[PDB]
DNA sequence: GTGAAGGTTCTCTTCAGTATTAATAAGGCCACTGTTAAAACGTACTATATAGACATCTCCACAAAAG
């Protein structure tokens, strides 16, 4: 009915191979978003190598729920001006939710 | 004494006695009981002070399903 009223999480592979910093070759991360329903905002993410679960979960949980800074590292126009809890959570059966 | 031997009386004794204060006692053998300390000595209803065979819960490690 309203905003965070249900938020969403799944994880998948990403498309791209990434490296290590020396360049050698890093197989794909996974990405772990959170979404509002009502709004359809994006509310957090987390990417990593990790594969999915509960620490992985917790890490885009804690993303999602805090307020967002980003530096000037990060050339922002806009601001992911989006917070606060869910008042449910739903997700798939994998054993990390 | 000029010395020795011998003569003589002297009374009455109805008066004196009878009372306490009394010392622990002053008996010794025998045998035979029956108490009287008090010493020696079997064993009970107890009050504890352990020592150690067991039972228990807890923490950590392995096979089945879903993305
Ligand atoms: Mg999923």
């Amino acid at each position: 009915d309203y905003s965070n009223h249900v938020w969403q999480c799944d994880h998948t592979r990403v498309d791209v191979l990434l490296v290590d910093q020396h360049g050698e070759i890093l197989s794909r991360p996974w990405l772990t978003t959170v979404i509002d329903t009502y709004s359809r905002c994006i509310m957090g993410i987390n990417l990593g190598f990790d594969a999915p679960s509960s620490g992985v979960v917790a890490l885009a949980l804690r993303h999602a729920i805090l307020p967002k800074r980003y530096g000037s590292e990060y050339k922002l126009h806009c601001e992911w001006g989006t917070y606060g809890k869910p008042e449910h959570f739903y997700t798939d059966g994998g054993k990390d939710f």
